[PDB]
């Protein structure tokens, strides 16, 4: 796996080794969020596993991952929830296109990433790679939105930015 670079503008300037890109200086680069919701709107929230480099242990959106060359983002979502999460989704949608943030992680491990975010619904039952994820929760998004608000620190910074753009949160209402 890599990471596609990215310049100040957005644009693509060569491609590095995923593991070894994320550092205390991370250089900017494509990544993709996604917030997945069951049949009941439920949106699932998950724990990164402790074997994560970046924030490992930390509560976070659903599915999260890097798009790899000649991959769009929609089929990046669609390959680390099956990966991750064992789960089949409907097409993603886009929520915030233009999410970009960079954030230092409590070990110092930078994450620098153009960062669009996608909604989607499971259409199959989870079953958890617990390389990735070590504890989830089906709960109600108004919940999720309350926590973050009251205690921002409990959760990853890519998440509590996403939930605290106006539209990107209205959005993600609307979709539920
Ligand atoms: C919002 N960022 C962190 C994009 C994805 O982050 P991960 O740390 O989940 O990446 P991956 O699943 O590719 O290791
Ligand atoms: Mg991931
Ligand atoms: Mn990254």
């Amino acid at each position: 796996e890599h990471v596609i670079l990215l310049n100040a503008q957005g644009v693509p300037t060569g491609t590095l080794e995923k593991y070894a890109a994320h550092t205390a200086d991370t250089r900017l680069h494509l990544a993709f969020s996604s917030w997945l919701f069951n049949a009941k709107g439920q949106l699932l929230v998950t724990r990164r596993a402790l074997s994560k480099k970046a924030w490992p242990g930390v509560w976070t959106n659903s599915v999260c991952g890097h798009p790899q060359l000649g991959e769009s983002n929609e089929d990046a979502v669609i390959r680390r929830c099956r990966y991750e999460l064992g789960v089949e989704i409907t097409p993603p949608e886009s929520i915030y296109p233009d999410f970009r943030y960079r954030a230092t992680d409590p070990s110092g491990i930078v994450e620098n990433e153009v960062c669009p975010v996608f909604a989607a619904r499971t259409t199959s039952a989870l079953q958890i790679n617990d390389d990735e994820v070590m504890d989830y929760q089906w709960c109600d998004l108004a919940d999720v939105l309350h926590g973050i608000d009251a205690t921002p620190w409990a959760f990853s910074p890519w998440m509590v930015m996403q939930a605290t753009n106006r539209e990107a949160r209205k959005r993600l209402s609307a979709f539920t």
